[PDB]
C-alpha cells in the first residue's frame, strides 16, 4: 500500500493510508481510525526494534506473542507492518491492535464497583489469564493499566509475556522461579480495590509493600517456612511479632471474600488457578465451562536460542511478511 508520513511523539510515523486520525495516548502508541475495517485501532510504532541483541529479540517475542494470541480478553495483533521494501532497509516495525480506549484505572476513577460489576470483570481477567496460562506464557506485571477496557467494559490484557501495588511477593524478592499463580496475586490485588475504590496494597516503597501485605495476610507458615532454604531468612520471618491472617471481610459478597482468600496466598502452589477460579461460585452468572478456550500450543523455542542481530531481524521480518489478519 502507499504509506504516508507524520510527526507525532517525537518522531516520523510512515504507515499505511488506511490508518487514519492518529493522536498520541501513551508510552509508542497512538490511536487511529482503520478505513479499511471500520475499526478504532491502536498503532504502536517500536522504539529503536533492531539496536541489540536484547532490542532485537524483544521487538521478535512481541511479534510472536500477538500474532498467536486469538481470544476476545486478550490483545491480539490486527496488522502489523514497515515503510521498508526489503530486508536491508528494514528498520522499522508497527504494530496494530484494537483500541479500546481506556485502561482499567480509567473505569474506576478510585470508586466502588457493585459486586456485579467486579464479577463480569474478574470474569474476563480469569478466562484471559486461562488462555495466557494453557500457552505457558505468565504476565508477571498484570496491572489496572494493563487492561483495556472499551464502553461495553469488554476487557482486553495488555504486554504479558516480557506500580509494584499489584506484584506478587516472590517477584519482588527475586525468588527466580515463577510459578504461573503470580498473575492470581495480582488479580485478588485488583478485584480486591474494584470492590472498595482503594489500593489494597498500598506500598510507599518496596519493604512498606512487603510489610502491607504481611499484616493483612498474616506471616509465613510452617510448610511455606520448609520451602525457603536460607536460615537466615527464616531467622528475620520467624523472629517477628507473630502475626494472624486478619479477616478479609475486614458488606462485600461473601463469594467475593472467599475467592480472594483463595487469591491472597503467600505460598504460591496454594494460590487458585484461573481454571478453578472460574469454576468458583463467585461467578456463576457467567461461567460457562464449554466457552473458556485454551490456546493452541506457542512454540517457545526461541526463548533459549542465543542468535546474533542480523538473525532476530530476519526472523521478524519474515514474520512480518508472513502476516495474515483475522476474518
Ligand atoms: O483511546 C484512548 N484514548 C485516550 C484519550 N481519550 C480520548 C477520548 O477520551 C477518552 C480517551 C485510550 C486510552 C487508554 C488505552 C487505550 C486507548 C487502549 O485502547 C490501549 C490499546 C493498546 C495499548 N497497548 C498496546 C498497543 C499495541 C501493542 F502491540 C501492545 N503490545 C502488547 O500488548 C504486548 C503484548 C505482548 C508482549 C508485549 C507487548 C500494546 C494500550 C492502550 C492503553 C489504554
Ligand atoms: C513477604 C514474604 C513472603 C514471601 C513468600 C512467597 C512465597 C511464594 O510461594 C512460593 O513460590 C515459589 C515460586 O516462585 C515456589 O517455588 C514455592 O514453592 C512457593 O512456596
Ligand atoms: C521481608 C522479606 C524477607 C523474606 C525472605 C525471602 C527470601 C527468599 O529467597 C528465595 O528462597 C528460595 C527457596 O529457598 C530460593 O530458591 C530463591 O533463590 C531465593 O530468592
Amino acid at each position: 500500500p502507499t504509506f504516508y508520513r507524520q510527526e507525532l511523539n517525537k518522531t516520523i510515523w510512515e504507515v499505511p493510508e488506511r490508518y487514519q486520525n492518529l493522536s498520541p495516548v501513551g508510552s509508542s502508541v497512538c490511536a487511529a481510525f482503520d478505513t479499511k475495517t471500520g475499526l478504532r485501532v491502536a498503532v504502536k510504532k517500536l522504539s529503536r526494534p533492531f539496536q541489540s541483541i536484547i532490542h532485537a529479540k524483544r521487538t521478535y517475542r512481541e511479534l510472536r506473542l500477538l500474532k498467536h494470541m486469538k481470544h476476545e480478553n486478550v490483545i491480539g495483533l490486527l496488522d502489523v507492518f514497515t515503510p521498508a521494501r526489503s530486508l536491508e532497509e528494514f528498520n522499522d516495525v508497527y504494530l496494530v491492535t484494537h483500541l479500546m480506549g481506556a485502561d482499567l484505572n480509567n473505569i474506576v476513577k478510585c470508586q466502588k464497583l457493585t459486586d456485579d460489576h467486579v464479577q463480569f470483570l474478574i470474569y474476563q481477567i480469569l478466562r484471559g489469564l486461562k488462555y495466557i496460562h494453557s500457552a505457558d506464557i505468565i504476565h508477571r506485571d498484570l496491572k489496572p493499566s494493563n487492561l483495556a477496557v472499551n464502553e461495553d467494559c469488554e476487557l482486553k490484557i495488555l504486554d504479558f509475556g516480557l506500580t509494584r501495588w499489584y506484584r506478587a511477593p516472590e517477584i519482588m524478592l527475586n525468588w527466580m522461579h515463577y510459578n504461573q499463580t503470580v498473575d492470581i496475586w495480582s488479580v485478588g490485588c485488583i478485584m480486591a480495590e474494584l470492590l472498595t475504590g482503594r489500593t489494597l496494597f498500598p506500598g510507599t516503597d518496596h519493604i512498606d509493600q512487603l510489610k502491607l501485605i504481611l499484616r493483612l495476610v498474616g506471616t509465613p507458615g510452617a510448610e511455606l517456612l520448609k520451602k525457603i532454604s536460607s536460615e537466615s531468612a527464616r531467622n528475620y520471618i520467624q523472629s517477628l511479632t507473630q502475626m494472624p491472617k486478619m479477616n478479609f471481610a475486614n458488606g462485600a459478597n461473601p463469594l467475593a471474600v472467599d475467592l480472594l482468600e483463595k487469591m491472597l496466598v503467600l505460598d504460591s502452589d496454594k494460590r487458585i488457578t484461573a481454571a478453578q477460579a472460574l469454576a468458583h461460585a463467585y461467578f456463576a452468572q457467567y461461567h460457562d465451562p464449554d466457552d473458556e478456550p485454551v490456546a493452541d500450543p506457542y512454540d517457545q523455542s526461541f526463548e533459549s536460542r542465543d542468535l546474533l542481530i542480523d538473525e532476530w531481524k530476519s526472523l521478524t521480518y519474515d514474520e512480518v511478511i508472513s502476516f495474515v489478519p483475522p476474518p
